[PDB]
């Protein structure tokens, strides 16, 4: 159940993927942090260059990490659990149809899924939790974390 020992995280975009704006990743990444912010002492703060804790990409294939993409749908994506050099970093399939609606797949959805798994949270069993281990959309705008996971950072953190 390893866990930050910090409360202040950085976190880096290293690159974007040219389905949506720049703006538009960065809103659903900003977004996707702001929510276990709530729920918990996590403060998440954004650095353009340098050395940062969350270091969020979009890779395809093979990227370095033994553990490569699939194309289009199945794999979305992936993180690592609190720790250091990749530890608690994310990296997003480059293949996948990345949207702000509805349709598959949701960035931000998925992004607030991996953070999940950078903070220490596993998977749930819970349907409704955002941390249930396959996709699902639901409406994203007023959109709040799930009391499961709410429980979840809660227990492991504050
Ligand atoms: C969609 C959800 C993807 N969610 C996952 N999250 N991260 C996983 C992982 C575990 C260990 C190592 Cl080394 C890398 C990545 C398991 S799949
Ligand atoms: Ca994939
Ligand atoms: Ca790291
Ligand atoms: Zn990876
Ligand atoms: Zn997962």
């Amino acid at each position: 159940n390893p866990k930050w020992e910090r409360t202040n995280l950085t976190y880096r975009i290293r690159n974007y993927t040219p389905q949506l704006s720049e703006a538009e990743v960065e809103r659903a990444i900003k977004d996707a942090f702001e929510l276990w912010s709530v729920a918990s002492p996590l403060i998440f703060t954004r650095i353009s260059q340098g050395e940062a804790d969350i270091n969020i990409a979009f890779y395809q294939r093979d990227h370095g990490d033994n553990s490569p993409f699939d194309g289009p749908n199945g794999i979305l994506a992936h993180a690592f659990q609190p720790g250091q050099g990749i530890g608690g970093d994310a990296h997003f399939d480059a293949e996948e149809t990345w949207t702000n609606t509805s349709a598959n797949y949701n960035l931000f959805l998925v992004a607030a899924h991996e953070f999940g798994h950078s903070l220490g949270l596993a998977h749930s069993s819970d349907p409704g939790a955002l941390m249930y281990p396959n996709y699902a959309f639901r409406e994203t705008s007023n959109y709040s974390l799930p009391q499961d996971d709410i429980d979840g950072i809660q227990a492991i953190y504050g």
